DNA sequence: CCGACGGCGCATAGC
DNA sequence: GCTCATGCGC
DNA sequence: GTCGG
């Protein structure tokens, strides 16, 4: 369905979602508004009344009344008032810096720090992550076209293999499902040396090599199993520079790699349906393992997995390649 | 009525 | 010094 | 905010 249809409602609900998360610190209302916004976005009819939309799952009495108001008037009073509230819109805005969440933004705005300029002039008050988020504010809200992601994939797969040909790496996310574009790069990594029951330098070596060929430009956080950082494609000689991009690299035991690959490929809606159907067959699937459930509902030991298909076989589903995992 | 709504790795008050 | 709750992103 | 036990 086009934005034509209910984009007004859907933008309204997303605005309300953002203020619940970033100002009111009400994550569950945030998700409630996002849940209503998406089911409505899927609705292939231009909504004509609050009551019509209240038939959808996740839209209830209050969003129903809000849609009535929008439809009669073209505005929402609460949204307009908050849209011109200096404190509220400043708090909401600063959370667009990766590393500033609702609490940091609240304390910044409480001290006069309201804008990127104010941040730029108060950097002794920012931690390392926030500093990087500030430095790359524009680049991080940009999207990543698929051809740049392939180019990025090429570098990551080539450099990982250079460090140790026994590593396995997969780029997951909507990219793996075929997406025309992406918001970041999510790399899952494993080695035969690393199992649930088994060195602390397997991730560091890949990160390091990727810094030496000057692909990874910055580190937001790094530990034994998860890396969060920044990368950038090499500029094409006398051409404009590429935008810096957000990259995550996670190191997973080999016996849980394919459950991890499954999960981080998604879709999110696909994952719910597969885990829903999996329980109807007596298994419980999480990020890590697939396990059988006894009659009294207690989980047994996780079964061997060596392919994505293994998990499909377990629950008696036909293999669906990532292209067909939209839901 | 009233609780659940995802849960975890890593960076950053209190003893 | 250390442990760990809170913040954050995902 | 919405849902459901
Ligand atoms: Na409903
Ligand atoms: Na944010
Ligand atoms: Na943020
Ligand atoms: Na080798």
């Amino acid at each position: 369905p086009q934005e034509t249809l209910n984009g007004g409602i859907t933008d309204m609900l997303t605005e309300l979602a953002n203020f619940e998360k970033n100002v009111s610190q009400a994550i569950h209302k945030y998700n409630a508004y996002r849940k209503a916004a998406s089911v409505i976005a899927k609705y292939p009819h231009k909504i004509k009344s609050g009551a019509e939309a209240k038939k959808l799952p996740g839209v209830g009495t209050k969003i129903a009344e809000k849609i009535d108001e929008f439809l009669a008037t073209g505005k929402l009073r609460k949204l307009e008032k908050i849209r011109q509230d200096d404190t509220s819109s400043s708090i909401n805005f600063l959370t667009r810096v990766s590393g500033i969440g609702p609490s940091a933004a609240r304390k910044f705005v409480d001290e006069g720090i309201k804008t990127l300029e104010d941040l730029r002039k108060n950097e002794d008050k920012l931690n390392h992550h926030q500093r990087i988020g500030l430095k790359y504010f524009g680049d991080f809200e940009k999207r990543i076209p698929r051809e740049e992601m392939l180019q990025m994939q090429d570098i990551v797969l080539n450099e990982v293999k250079k460090v140790d040909s026994e590593y396995i790496a997969t780029v997951c996310g909507s990219f793996r499902r075929g997406a025309e574009s992406s918001g970041d790069m999510d790399v899952l990594l494993t080695h035969p040396s690393f199992t649930s029951e088994s060195q602390p330098k397997l991730l560091h070596q890949v990160v390091e090599q990727l810094q030496k060929v000057h692909f990874i430009t910055d580190t937001l956080s790094k530990g034994e199993t998860k890396f969060m950082g920044v990368c950038q494609l090499p500029s094409k000689n006398d051409e404009k520079e590429y935008p810096h991009r957000r990259i995550d690299i996670r190191l997973i035991p080999k016996d849980q790699y394919y459950c991890g690959v499954l999960y981080f490929t998604g879709s999110d809606i696909f994952n719910k349906n597969m885990r829903a159907h999996a329980l109807e067959k007596g298994f419980t699937i999480n990020e890590y393992t697939i396990r059988p459930l006894g009659v009294t509902g207690v989980a047994g030991e996780p079964l061997p997995v060596d392919s994505e298909k293994d998990i499909f076989d377990y629950i008696q589903w036909k293999y669906r390649e990532p292209k067909d995992r939209s839901e």
